């Protein structure tokens, strides 16, 4: 069915906020970075949504929403389980950053600035999280199945800990500018996968 | 006026340093208000910037003794060491113990300062990459020596293990400031302890 002028119009207001959301924060997004990245007014756009918060939640599940949407496609095209888990280098490198929205990545972003000050968000970005590290225990599971990996794989530290490498390799290239850095935990990524892989 | 003058100094400065510097470490540079700085000292707008420039020097200030604070943790840590490895693995019992007393408030200032001054702030942004690139190179300095000590093996990729552990470390943070739940971050820490296993000597 169709969307509503105020489905659509929420919707503009999210795709055109969200990256202001991204690399500001809630506490840096000022109602005139929202008027002015929308050309709406204020009461047009709290018409919309009840208040700023509600604008910033949904522009994380706007931005993590993308960021799943490309993990998704490149999983999607793998031809094996292992592949599946090591297309986080190239997603997040491919173009400059350009496949991640502006600012990085959403769940880092939102954790830093929610953890402390804003629960409803926080309880977002762990949700996220936990739903990321399940996606990864169905992966790891049909390898196990496959043959790819070993049976005695400690699922559960390995899920969590890939996504500690990818999220703690971003952080090391947003703080330092330079890749190099970065793609050494991208290789030790793949080392973690290779060290579950089955013996050839 | 006369107050101004009387209340800068070394003390009232480092007063400031260590009263504002949780609230810039939970709140951010764009989060953190003057009334904010004001509660958190009980000083006047005139005493706080009668000592800083501005707001963000204040910031840059409060970033150093964060950081500097957890530095000093992970010093006094590693000085009680008997072997390479183990201080290596200071990170775990530095971050949880205690139920996390031992880093500043708000976590990790590293993290904290990174995501908002990557594409934000230039200052910030290249403390929090000096930051990790000491923090770098004395993890190098501690596997270099584990490798003379004959602890670890001389085929040690040193760099990439360094930067890994960081990675390691600052995810296994990031969970659990995510989710509020230590057992997730435990599954990473337990990883840097696989990590390091990984580069001993043969048995």
């Amino acid at each position: 069915k169709e969307l509503s002028k105020s489905d659509r119009t929420r919707q503009f207001i999210i795709e055109s906020t969200a990256p202001v959301f991204n690399v500001k924060g809630l506490a840096g997004t000022s109602l005139t970075d929202l008027t002015e990245a929308t050309n709406l007014t204020k009461g047009s756009i709290y018409g919309n949504f009840e208040n700023k918060e509600a604008v910033a939640i949904a522009a994380f599940d706007y931005n993590w929403g993308h960021v799943k949407s490309v993990l998704t496609a490149k999983v999607q095209a793998c031809n094996t389980y292992k592949e599946m888990l090591l297309v986080y280098s190239s997603m997040y490198n491919d173009a400059d950053g350009s496949l991640f929205p502006v600012g990085g990545c959403p769940l880092l972003n939102t954790t830093i600035e929610a953890d402390d000050t804003h629960d409803a968000l926080r309880k977002k970005a762990g949700e996220a999280i936990l739903s990321w590290k399940k996606n990864l225990v169905t992966i790891i599971k049909k390898g196990i199945q496959a043959k790819e990996f070993r049976p005695d794989t400690d699922v559960t530290k390995i899920a969590f800990s890939m996504i500690a490498l990818v999220e703690g390799a971003i952080l090391i290239h947003r703080a330092t500018k330079n890749r190099a850095y970065s793609d050494y935990v991208f290789e030790s990524l793949e080392d973690l996968i290779a060290g579950i892989e089955v013996k050839k």
